[PDB]
C-alpha cells in the first residue's frame, strides 16, 4: 500500500462533510483526492492518503537545511508519493522527481472587492493597504529569490513588515483579506484563487494578470519505480480531458457566486 | 558539437534578414534561437543548429512505426536535442525525453477577421467554412484521438474532407485562412495563434478559449547525459523570468498590429 501524501487545501483536498463517520480515504474529498483514484487506477497501485502532519507545502531549512512539509515527507521517506498543488520548482526537482504538469498556473493577487489595487505596481508602490504570502512554499521563494524591481520592493516589506504577512496556511491569507475591509491583499496561485472566487459570501476577486507561468506535479522520491508510471498517468489524464473535467467539477460545477 | 534539432516557425525560428550572409548558427533569430543560447551557457555546451531536413513537428507512421520530424531525428541519433515549439505528449513521451514546460498553451482557433465563427461548437455545427490542422502534428492527433462529442465531429469532418484541410506547414495554414474569403479557418496552438495576430497585414484573430492546456519541452533522446542539465536549465530560466522575457521579446515587442 503506497503512501501518498497530500495536505488539506481547498478544493484539492477537503473532509467530507460528517467525515468523522468514514475511514481512511473515505474521510475526503476534491480535484486531489479524484486525481489520486484516477492514477492508482492507471498504474495499479493501492494507497493510502496521509495529510501532511505539518502542514505545509514543502520548504528547506536555511539553517539545519532539512525539509519540511510533504517535500519532507518524500524526501525522509515517510510517504511513497505527493498528490497535492505542488508547485514545480529548481529547488525542489533537485531532491524530489515531478511528473509533467497536471495543472498550469501562476502567482495572483487577491483583494477584498473594491480595494483600489489592480497589479504588483500598485501594491508596491503604497503602505496603506499590507500583503502576504503562505509560508513554507514557492510564493514566498519567489519573492525572496526575484530580481525583478517591483517583486524585490515588495520582498523588502514583507520580509520585514509587522505584525507578520506570512500566514502559516492559505485559508488564513483569505480570512484576512475577508475581515481586513480592503487593507490587506493576499498573493497566492491563480487556482486558489479563482476557487475562492466562486465561493460565498462572493467578496474577494483575482486582479491583474499572474505573475509567473509555471505547473503542478505529481511528486516521488528520488529512484521511485513509480516515476515512470505516474509521469505517463498524467499525460494520459491530460490528453483524455480528465484533467479538465476535474478542474470544472471543483472550481465552477460547483461555482456559488 | 551538440546538433540541435528545430524547426523554421516563426517567431521560434526564423532567417535573419540577409541571413545568405552569415554562416552557421548566425543565419538565424528567434525565441528558440535565443533559448538555445541560453541553455548551452547553463550546461556548458557548444552546439549547432540543424533545421529538421523534412520539415515536420513528428508522428510515427502507423505503417511503417518510424518516426518522421524533429522526434524522428532524435529517435534515430541524427541530433542530440531538439529546441523548438515541442509539445509534450504521451506518444512522444515513449520514445524520447521532455524537460519541463517552457511554454504553456493550448489548440485555438484561427480566423479571417469577420468570419462568423467563435468557437468548436460554431464550427463542427457548419459545412460552410473548411478548417484543418498542419500535419504531423500534436493538434492532428488531438482530434484523431478525442471521444469529446464536438471534436469527434470535427474529426469525422477533416479526415474525409476534399480537397484536404490539412496542411504540410503552420505558414500554408495561416496563408490559406488569409487566402480564402473567411471559408477556411486553421486549428494551431495559441502560442502562433496569437503571434500572427499581431503581423502584418493584421487580417487574422484567434476566437474562443484554448481547447486544452499542455507546454512545449525541450528533447533529448532516451539515455542522454544532457536530459537533467536540460531540465534544470529550463527551470532556472524560467524562475528568473528569463522565459517571460523572451516571450514578450519576440511576440509583442514585435507587435505590428
Ligand atoms: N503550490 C505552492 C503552495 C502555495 C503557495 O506558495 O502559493 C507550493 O507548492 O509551495
Ligand atoms: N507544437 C506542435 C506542432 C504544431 C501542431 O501540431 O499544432 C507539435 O509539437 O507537434
Amino acid at each position: 500500500t503506497v503512501v501518498v501524501t497530500t495536505i488539506m487545501e481547498s478544493p484539492y483536498v477537503m473532509y467530507k462533510k460528517n467525515h468523522e463517520m468514514f475511514e481512511g480515504n473515505d474521510k475526503y474529498e476534491g480535484y486531489c483526492v479524484d486525481l489520486a483514484s484516477e492514477i492508482a487506477k492507471h498504474i495499479g497501485i493501492k494507497y493510502k492518503i496521509a495529510i501532511v502532519p505539518d502542514g505545509k507545502y514543502g520548504a528547506r531549512d536555511a539553517d539545519t537545511k532539512i525539509w519540511n512539509g510533504m517535500v519532507g515527507e518524500l524526501v525522509y521517506g515517510k510517504a511513497e508519493i505527493a498528490i497535492a498543488p505542488l508547485t514545480i520548482t529548481l529547488v525542489r526537482e533537485e531532491v524530489i522527481d515531478f511528473s509533467k504538469p497536471f495543472m498550469s498556473l501562476g502567482i495572483s493577487i487577491m483583494i477584498k472587492k473594491g480595494t483600489p489595487i489592480e497589479s504588483a505596481e500598485d501594491l508596491a508602490k503604497q503602505t496603506e493597504i499590507a500583503y502576504g504570502t503562505v509560508d513554507s512554499g514557492s510564493t514566498k521563494e519567489f519573492f525572496r529569490r526575484s530580481k525583478i524591481a517591483v517583486y524585490e520592493k515588495m520582498w523588502t516589506y514583507m520580509r520585514s513588515a509587522e505584525p507578520s504577512v506570512f500566514t502559516r496556511t492559505t485559508a488564513e491569507g483569505v480570512a484576512r483579506v475577508r475581515k481586513s475591509k480592503g487593507k490587506f491583499a493576499f498573493l497566492l496561485e491563480s487556482t486558489m484563487n479563482e476557487y475562492t472566487e466562486q465561493r460565498k459570501p462572493c467578496d474577494t476577486m483575482k486582479v491583474g494578470g499572474n505573475l509567473d507561468s509555471k505547473g503542478y506535479g505529481v511528486a516521488t522520491p528520488k529512484g521511485s519505480s513509480l516515476r515512470t508510471p505516474v509521469n505517463l498517468a498524467v499525460l494520459k489524464l491530460s490528453e483524455a480531458g480528465v484533467l479538465d473535467k476535474l478542474k470544472n467539477k471543483w472550481w465552477y460545477d460547483k461555482g456559488e457566486c
